[PDB]
């Protein structure tokens, strides 16, 4: 390798977005600033389209890359990337939830985002602390049944019930009213940061953020959900964080994304760093770590590939083995992978919203 | 000077589902009606897919667009390729007529591009739920061929989630459901729902039968709409309870000839196997041709419909396509698969499914599910 080139597919907006582009640039600058220079070629996705993602992959492969990162928030498209990466034997580095299918693509990818099973287990751990009550689940879309499959199977067998409602409309109010009528305390919200905020804002207006109710959010952007006027002194609103605020680069990461936001986005208030930005940063380090390790025992070369040819990257299988041996301390905590390419030996901090922000009330361990 | 549509097939030439023949039968029937003045002749250009791949499917669409078509039909059994066709049809504003199960999860931006003659997931779930009602709402086991069955059967799953009855879910490992079936056997729950295609459903029932699990205790409900072609000779006994659905209207005036024509083809070209009866996808393809012709002739009674070559690499759209979608969604047609009508989302509406039980003599009709009731 003359340069250590990888590609990143971004579905992030440039203005008032999650700062994934800057996070990639920060990782690159940090690694290079410390041989072959690291390059990250960035490709934009306008929407979640498998057909258009295929066109993007056909542009990427001829550039000679060692991995493809993302996208973080376009599940159909990410499944297409995994498929094509698998056929070409180029590693796919995932940084968002799979929503949520594929047995045959077992060795196409690794993912830095918590597995669906782990999120299900983490929510179930909280339900255990509640003495396993019946609950309601509010989903942005019906695919939540796939991502929370393990939780759903548990409720399908238990004595406790789970009432599921989909937003699929832009006002949760009527849905919350039905929950209130049911007189069930525990409400699980499965949605991204902005919809989660919308649901809680409307619950607040209906007086449903009082002490009677207990909310569990699945979004890993819980830390950047700022809930003033929504969160009451008596609220029980719990969620998760992957961030290791003790990682040496954490303050610099926060400040850099803050400055970028202040400069380009005057219409909204910077809430703090999005997890997908931190995952992108960590993904660059994971790829570089594995490639440099592989490069110690054998000769790596990159080659232009065509998406429609039968040709593969001869070194891809080996790189995937080295990726799955990586042990890395990142912004999102310890990064190690199991034989499915899922994060293992990591933690999720369990946070509760308070007046001033949030406080840590516990830790979930993947092991 | 003609009303030309294209059909994309993933079906074998011989010993297959008979889709190519069904398309020719629809065209012959429509062109055979005597009208004065003589109306435009119907043509169906047929393209075969050697595989379920965006690359091949895109190439096929690129061959189709310059031919000047008013709609593209199928493929029936390749959801990934069907989604590729929807994408390209949608960009060029040519209606896509779907005749197989929807991709699950659905790609939202492509919903507008098609109408579908195959029952929605919601409808399949409701029909299964209707059978469960007749068993007095029992606990059940669900056997899934694909990880997406919980989404396909969302209504049914949400129902079990608030019910006092339980649902155990087991996914098949991409060629022996035996271990899975032994687990169900130990649970001592009678009702087993199988969500799988025809060949995998047959495999599950065969392995169940080899475990002695097709005796009277067990009650099976199959989601496959090809239930009628499932031949379980040596698997089903008088005492078995194996239930499923049929879309076919055997009282449609062309039904006997449709079946005989597909049979004759089979007894000409497949001296090995025994003709199992008509595949649903073949009947859906037949009905799809009628639906397209009906909508196009109605659109054409006010506007002069022109058809020019388009191309994959050109941004040109067919100027009548978006309007044709409105007419397609308003078609009412009595077909081989029953009443064909659509709701505003392009899904089948106002139709029925027959509820059948397998017997040694084939199967027996035991009820009806009404989509509206
Ligand atoms: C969070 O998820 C919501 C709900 O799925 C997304 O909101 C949709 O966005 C599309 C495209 O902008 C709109 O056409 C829909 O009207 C929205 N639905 C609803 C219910 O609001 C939203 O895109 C996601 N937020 C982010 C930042 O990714
Ligand atoms: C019914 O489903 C099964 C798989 O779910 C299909 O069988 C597949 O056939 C091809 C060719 O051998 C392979 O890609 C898969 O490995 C097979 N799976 C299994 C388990 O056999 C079968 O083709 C489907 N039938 C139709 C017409 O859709
Ligand atoms: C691979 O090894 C060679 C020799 O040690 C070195 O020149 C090259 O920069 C290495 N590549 C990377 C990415 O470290
Ligand atoms: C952004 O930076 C400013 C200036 O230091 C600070 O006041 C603000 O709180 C920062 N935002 C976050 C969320 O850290
Ligand atoms: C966070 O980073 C610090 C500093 O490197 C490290 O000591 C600690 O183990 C990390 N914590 C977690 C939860 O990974
Ligand atoms: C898990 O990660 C920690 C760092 O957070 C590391 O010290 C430890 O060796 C790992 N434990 C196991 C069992 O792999
Ligand atoms: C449209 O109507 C005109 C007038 O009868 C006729 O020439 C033509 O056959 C029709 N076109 C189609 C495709 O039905
Ligand atoms: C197919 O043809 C055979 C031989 O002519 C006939 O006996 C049989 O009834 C037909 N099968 C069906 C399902 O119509
Ligand atoms: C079946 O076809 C007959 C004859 O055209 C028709 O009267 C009847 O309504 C149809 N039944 C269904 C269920 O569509
Ligand atoms: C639904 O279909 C039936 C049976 O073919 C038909 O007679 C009727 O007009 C339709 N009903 C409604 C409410 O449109
Ligand atoms: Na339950
Ligand atoms: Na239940």
């Amino acid at each position: 390798l003359s340069s250590l080139r990888m590609a990143a597919i971004l579905d992030d907006q440039t203005v008032c977005g999650r700062g994934e582009r800057l996070a990639l640039a920060l990782a690159r600058e940090q690694i290079n600033g410390i041989k072959a220079r690291v390059e990250v070629d960035i490709f934009e996705l306008q929407r979640d389209s498998q057909y258009e993602t295929t066109d993007t992959m056909c542009q990427i492969l001829p550039k000679g890359v060692v991995s493809v990162l993302g996208p973080s928030s376009s599940p159909a498209s990410a499944s297409t990337v995994s498929h094509i990466c698998g056929e070409k034997e180029i590693p796919h580095i995932k940084v968002g939830p799979e929503e949520t299918p594929l047995q045959y693509l077992r060795f196409a990818s690794v993912s830095l985002y918590p597995s669906n099973e782990d999120v299900s287990l983490a929510v179930s751990r909280i339900l255990k602390s509640f003495n396993y009550p019946s609950a309601s689940l509010i989903c942005a879309k019906a695919e939540c049944l796939l991502r929370l499959e393990e939780l759903v199977r548990g409720f399908l067998i238990s004595k406790e019930t789970l009432s599921v409602r989909m937003l699929d409309s832009r006002d949760p109010t009527p849905l919350l009213k039905e929950i209130r009528d049911d007189k069930v305390s525990t409400i699980i919200i499965d949605a991204n940061a902005s919809i989660s905020h919308l649901v809680l804002r409307k619950a607040s207006e209906l007086g449903m953020t009082s002490a009677f109710y207990k909310y569990i959010l699945t979004t890993m952007d819980f830390p950047i959900l700022h809930l003033d006027g929504i969160v009451e002194d008596s609220s029980n609103i719990l969620g998760f964080s992957m961030f290791n605020t003790s990682h040496p680069f954490y303050p610099e990461f926060v400040r850099s994304l803050n400055m970028s936001w202040r400069e380009n986005c005057e219409a909204s208030t910077y809430p703090g760093p999005a997890l997908s930005a931190a995952l992108m940063f960590d993904a660059v380090h994971v790829v570089v770590s594995a490639v440099r390790e592989l490069n110690r025992s054998q000769e790596i070369g990159v080659k232009p590939l065509a998406c429609t040819s039968a040709n593969i990257w001869p070194h891809g299988t080996s790189l995937m083995n080295y990726l799955r041996m990586v042990e890395y301390d990142g912004l999102t905590g310890r990064v190690e992978f199991n034989s499915k390419g899922q994060r293992t030996n990591y933690t999720l901090r369990i946070l509760e919203k308070s007046r001033q922000g949030h406080r840590e009330i516990g830790v979930w361990y993947s092991n």
